């Protein structure tokens, strides 16, 4: 069951995951295996968590502020942040979120793509 | 977003419906347009909605028990239930309910196919 299925035709993205904001701490329900690949982590460690994780030492706290009201908004957005893989490397991630709707205008999930820049 | 495909390739089914059991009542959050058609109902009806309205008057409630028993039991199961449209039309339901797990097992959503027979 690959939820990037559920995107645009136009849209064509390796790392991407998808939440549940109906769900305590807006978990990840669905991560393409480029994401698991791309940071270094198994299914386990990444399933059912909020993919705030990616950030680490040097992360701007108030570009997490604003990846928080960009989602409560309900809207694309697109930030460049400092993200780390499992390994502990840096990255900056040109980070692309978008809500996914129902047939009906509801929110469904939020997807996220990650794209090292 | 056609979350039938997260269904498999082999699968090709017209009315489908999906299904969150972590939200109070097991609420459908994705309907195929096959299913709206054939039932008549309108998206505002039935998204949000737990998809046992489908039952009517000379439905088994068994029945309706045995689905809410195989849905706790996370496992594919078929049953034919009389079922009701939104004019009140009676039709034989060859119901089939499958779980959709993430790739790590986790049980993501419920789907359900109606067959009319
Ligand atoms: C679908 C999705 C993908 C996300 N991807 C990232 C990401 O790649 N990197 C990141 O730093 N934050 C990412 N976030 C943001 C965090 O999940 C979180 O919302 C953010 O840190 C703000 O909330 P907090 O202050 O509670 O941590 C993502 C959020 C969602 C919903
Ligand atoms: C994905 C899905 C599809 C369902 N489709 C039908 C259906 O077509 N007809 C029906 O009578 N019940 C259907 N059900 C069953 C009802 O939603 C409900 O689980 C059942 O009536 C037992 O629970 P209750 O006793 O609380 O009503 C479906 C359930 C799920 C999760």
């Amino acid at each position: 069951a690959d939820l990037r299925a559920l995107l645009d035709e136009d849209e064509a993205e390796m790392s991407v995951v998808f939440s549940d904001p109906s769900q305590p701490d807006n978990p990840m329900i669905y991560v393409s295996d480029a994401f698991l690949v791309q940071t270094g982590y198994t299914l386990e460690e990444v399933l059912g968590r909020n993919a705030r994780f990616l950030q680490g030492p040097d992360t701007n706290p108030h570009a997490v502020e604003a990846i928080r009201q960009g989602l409560k908004a309900e809207t694309r957005f697109t930030i460049d942040i400092l993200n780390y893989r499992k390994d502990g490397s840096a990255f900056v991630n040109r980070l692309r979120i978008r809500p996914i709707y129902d047939p009906e205008g509801n929110l469904m999930f939020f997807a996220g793509a990650q794209n090292p820049v």
